[PDB]
């Protein structure tokens, strides 16, 4: 039923997953001078040296490019978390238009697009126990802007082809995605949720400061896929984002400055 259209959107969630009017939803606009630096935050260890990837999914709402999470080999730590969290997938949301897209917001700035890249806390024994605990997701955010091409993206966007509608997969072996990450990993971090249905408040959010630049061509085709399974009426999969929610009683963290 949930989806992101005029009849099933975000504003509709809540009737399904009355936790949407929760205390600790994502996204949120990320305040930059009211954000509190906290020089005993640690750097963040990104471990993505034996990443398995295994593949590409349409699933209606986005893609997801699924690793194999059956021992640490991708694996968030440091940062703001206490336990180590193995990478189970990514995906991003993007726009209709390169003026928005990404879910969380930089005083009110819409990226064209933003990349989360799972991690469940091992502590919990798989991912779906970990949703069930307040701190059993760590997601790390990426936001994408419109320039120079990311040629670490670029086998992503070759195989958008092969999953063009809902339900369709491809294998996806080898990718690596440290071709992903910008320079500088400088973050925001605070207490939120999923930001698609089951919205669970399970997720310690870290937030890159730092926005990737991929090309035109390469969103391009992100906008081709669509939300619609094959022999259906195409519905292009665009403007996949949840708007920002209610910080209410939260502090936004920032690792520097
Ligand atoms: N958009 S997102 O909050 O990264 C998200 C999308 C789909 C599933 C997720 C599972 C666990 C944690 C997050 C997840
Ligand atoms: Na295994
Ligand atoms: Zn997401």
């Amino acid at each position: 039923h949930w989806g992101y259209g005029k009849h099933n959107g975000p504003e509709h969630w809540h009737k399904d997953f009355p936790i949407a009017k929760g205390e600790r939803q994502s996204p949120v606009d990320i305040d930059t001078h009211t954000a509190k630096y906290d020089p005993s935050l640690k750097p963040l260890s990104v471990s993505y040296d034996q990443a398995t990837s295994l593949r590409i999914l349409n699933n209606g709402h986005a893609f997801n490019v699924e690793f194999d999470d059956s021992q640490d080999k991708a694996v968030l730590k440091g940062g703001p978390l206490d336990g180590t969290y193995r990478l189970i997938q990514f995906h991003f949301h993007w726009g209709s238009l390169d003026g928005q897209g990404s879910e969380h917001t930089v005083d009110k700035k819409k990226y064209a697009a933003e990349l989360h890249l799972v991690h469940w806390n091992t502590k919990y024994g798989d991912f779906g126990k970990a949703v069930q605990q307040p701190d059993g997701l760590a997601v790390l955010g990426i936001f994408l802007k419109v320039g120079s091409a990311k040629p670490g993206l670029q086998k992503v966007v070759d195989v958008l082809d092969s999953i063009k509608t809902k339900g369709k997969s491809a294998d996806f072996t080898n990718f690596d995605p440290r071709g992903l990450l910008p320079e500088s990993l400088d973050y925001w971090t605070y207490p939120g949720s999923l930001t698609t249905p089951p919205l669970l408040e399970c997720v310690t959010w870290i937030v890159l400061k730092e926005p990737i630049s991929v090309s035109s061509e390469q969103v391009l085709k992100f906008r081709k896929l669509n939300f619609n399974g094959e022999g259906e009426p195409e519905e292009l999969m665009v403007d996949n984002w949840r708007p920002a929610q209610p910080l209410k009683n939260r502090q936004i963290k920032a690792s520097f400055k």
